[PDB]
Parts: C-alpha cells; sequence; structure tokens
C-alpha cells in the first residue's frame, strides 16, 4: 500500500496533531510499563524540538511524569539517550517505530478505541513479523 511507504519523518512524528498525546499500544517488549505514554508540547520548528512528558502508571494506579525534549533527526525520535526509527507515521492518529530492536504501535489519545490508520497495523505487523506482539494500554487514566 504505497502511502504506508515513506512516512518516515520524525518530526511530523513528534507533533502528531500538536494536542493530546500519544500511547503505547502494543510492542514486541516484555514487561512493558502499563500505560506508557509520551506527550509533545511547544513545537518549535526552527529546530525541530519539542517539549516531551512522558511515563507510565505505576503500582498505585497513577502516572509517572518526567520531562525532556524529543529531537527530530530525520527518521529518528531522540529523547535523552534513546532514539526511535520512525517505521511509519501519520502524523495524525498513530505511529510504528523501532526502538532497541523492539517494534512499538503508538496510538494517539483521539484514538484509544481504534479507528487510526490502517497503515499503522500493516506496518507493524510487517515490522514485528514473527515477534509476539504485547498489549500495553490496559486500564490507563486519562492522558495528562
Ligand atoms: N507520535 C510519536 C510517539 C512516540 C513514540 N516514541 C516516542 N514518541
Ligand atoms: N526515542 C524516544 C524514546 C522514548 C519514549 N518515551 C520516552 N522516550
Ligand atoms: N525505555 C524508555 C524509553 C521507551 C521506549 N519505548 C518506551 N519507552
Amino acid at each position: 500500500m504505497d502511502d504506508c511507504s515513506g512516512k518516515t519523518d520524525a518530526w511530523t512524528s513528534i507533533k502528531g496533531p500538536k494536542t493530546g498525546g500519544y500511547w503505547l499500544k502494543q510492542t514486541t517488549k516484555t514487561g512493558e510499563n502499563e500505560c506508557t505514554y509520551v506527550k509533545g508540547t511547544d513545537f518549535k520548528e526552527n529546530t525541530k524540538t519539542a517539549t516531551y512528558t512522558y511515563g507510565y502508571k505505576d503500582a498505585s494506579g497513577k502516572l509517572t511524569k518526567t520531562t525532556g525534549t524529543a529531537t527530530a533527526k530525520g527518521s529518528d525520535i531522540v529523547v535523552g539517550s534513546d532514539t526511535s526509527t520512525v517505521i511509519y507515521t501519520d502524523g495524525k492518529t498513530c505511529d510504528v517505530v523501532k526502538h532497541g530492536g523492539h517494534t512499538e504501535l503508538w496510538v494517539h489519545s483521539s484514538k484509544t478505541s481504534g479507528g487510526y490508520n490502517n497503515c499503522c497495523d500493516k506496518k507493524f505487523t510487517e515490522t514485528r513479523g514473527s515477534t509476539p506482539a504485547n498489549e500495553v494500554y490496559k486500564k490507563c487514566p486519562g492522558m495528562p
């Protein structure tokens, strides 16, 4: 599917629709933290950087919060020591990225119940291949 190919721009991915945030829906990693999320704010076109707040649900059921910076480097999203490479993004509803050998499907907070771009499911399935997927978004609080 032509429009599912070549959608690898990290800056577009970081920004999304510039409101809400993204939840990690599925990952090839086992033991991932439930309700892992990221949320970009204060998008700077000059530098292709954004403030990035991220975390996950702690033992008591509240979201953790750490704030740093996301920097676009071509296909790559860099936050601190961590780099993720964009496999597919629509800049609106979802992304597929690779981080540290793992394949991840991220979904915008507006689309947690489904109805995001099919290219995300296609590219997630393709990229993970035979590595099983693990669900991460379960009984999550709303997006900070
Ligand atoms: N919309 C980009 C979501 C993401 C995944 N990894 C880091 N950020
Ligand atoms: N490459 C961005 C990895 C990440 C996800 N969440 C926080 N950092
Ligand atoms: N491991 C912290 C960064 C990250 C990547 N994917 C999810 N979170």
